[PDB]
DNA sequence: GGTTTCCACTTATTCGACCTCTCAG
DNA sequence: CTGAGAGGTCGAATAAGTGGAAACC
């Protein structure tokens, strides 16, 4: 296993990490509840190597299958959480997930004091959990109606450095070869697309990518009640002169690195105008077939 | 006996990956 | 004709989370 640059790791955690606070009804526990605090990343099987590298970097965490297609790294051994905290104190998250991290830290402090072994400490964990991720289940709310949770901190941080973006892109980004039929004797337009997807809660961060990368635009997307954003670059001069040199310098991790490598092969053919030939179109369709999914 | 840690594997829905058309220069 | 956006779809590699019991103090 290889170690991962810490800012790349934090950017990847902003895109792929989740904090965890289990408060479980437990007939064997003196206070009727047991707890489990943690941090986890779930990826496709093909990216198991990233999880082994993170495990090797931090020296913590257990890896297991997550269903038929995915694999997780989960850190819940309590002493190992100190490694997680030590990392994110030095290399802080910048999406809204930073607020979940802060709630995770509060829960750590409660459990370090063994307060979770008292009913009052369980109550304090429920207060913290109420704003963490999806919040309290209805079943738990019914158990602790008394609870009043402090409102959730809205995060508005800047991108700390390019390595963070390399990690974030390795998680939530997409390098895509768009083919769209036209009329023309050739008949197909080849267009390279770079995009990053994110929940609308981080509108500010996503909007800032345009200024930070000096190209792109934001698309708002919806699906029933859910909404998210796409930062998108389609202009070939920006792909060739901004996006490609950026990730050539700030190296992606995992399978997305291979997608980016194939994507650049297509950019080369496009720069040589080989995409407006039948022989070059063959080559590009071959590269596209071998990418992503 | 009580508590912590790990593995199996899911639900919810935020991602990624995928497609097609318009129209300015 | 070509490029750059416009305007989408869609499935789960989504983000998040639960049941059971091994493992331990
Ligand atoms: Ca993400
Ligand atoms: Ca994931
Ligand atoms: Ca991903
Ligand atoms: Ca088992």
């Amino acid at each position: 296993a290889s170690s991962i640059n810490p800012w790349i790791l934090t950017g990847f955690a902003d895109a792929e990490g989740s904090f965890l606070l289990r408060i479980r009804k437990n007939n064997k526990s003196s206070v009727g509840y047991s707890t489990e605090l943690g941090f986890q990343i779930t990826l496709h099987n093909k990216d198991k190597s990233i999880l082994e590298n993170i495990q090797s970097t931090w020296g913590v965490g257990v890896i297991a299958n997550s269903g038929d297609n995915a694999v997780s790294l989960k850190v819940t051994r309590f002493e190992d959480l100190k490694v997680i905290i030590d990392h994110f104190e030095k290399y802080p998250l910048i999406t809204q997930k930073y607020a979940d991290y802060m709630l995770f830290k509060q829960a750590f402090n409660v459990m370090e004091n063994k307060e979770h072994l008292t009913i009052e400490g369980i109550k304090e964990l429920v207060r913290i959990k109420a704003k963490l991720n999806w919040g309290l289940t209805d079943e738990l709310k019914k158990a602790f109606p008394e609870i009043i949770s402090k409102e959730r901190s809205l995060i508005n941080k800047n991108i700390p450095n390019f390595k963070w973006l390399a990690g974030f892109t390795s998680g939530d980004g997409c390098f895509f070869v768009n083919l769209s039929k036209k009329k023309t004797k050739l008949g197909v337009q080849v267009k390279l697309v770079f995009s990053i997807s994110q929940h609308i809660r981080d509108k500010n961060l996503m909007n800032s990518l345009i200024t930070y990368l000096g190209c792109g635009y934001i698309k708002k997307k919806n699906k029933s009640e859910f909404s998210w954003l796409e930062f998108v670059v389609t202009k070939f001069s920006d792909i060739r002169d901004k996006i490609i040199p950026f990730f050539q310098e700030y190296t992606l991790i995992g399978t997305k690195l291979k997608d980016f490598e194939d994507w650049c092969k297509v950019a080369k053919l496009i720069e040589e105008k080989k995409h407006l030939t039948e022989e070059g179109l063959d080559e590009i369709k071959k590269i596209k077939l071998n990418m992503n999914k």
